[PDB]
RNA sequence: UGGAGGUGAUUUAAAUGCCA
């Protein structure tokens, strides 16, 4: 079929509202809480993360409130390709 | 040969740079 990072293991999905900066990414997840993410040492070179962008993140189990870690960003090729299959519906990005 | 002072002048606008 295809190779995409689905929710496999303990991943999350991350769509930020506004970046406070300095690494911390502020995401409006549908988990319920306001979450704040940080970046590992491999992806601060080739890519670009902005508000209006959907990515997959990975949390740590602490406090289930403010978690997340960037492990993969989504391209203009797959962001809306993950729509018809309904793995995410876009009613949680503007309303 | 090579130096130390002084007096004059010197012209539109013209910002910023992943990451091994
Ligand atoms: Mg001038």
């Amino acid at each position: 079929v295809i190779r995409v990072p689905l929710p496999e293991g303990n991943q999350l999905f991350g769509v930020v509202e506004q970046a406070l900066g300095a690494g911390w990414m502020d995401v409006r997840c549908e988990d319920g809480k306001i979450r704040r993410c940080r970046i590992p040492g491999k992806l601060r070179r080739r890519v670009w993360i902005r508000v209006g962008d959907l990515v997959i993140v990975q949390p740590w189990p602490v406090q289930s409130d403010k978690r997340g870690d960037i492990v993969y960003r989504y391209t203009q090729t797959q962001v809306d390709w993950l729509l018809r299959k309904g793995k995410i519906t876009q009613e949680f990005l503007t309303g």
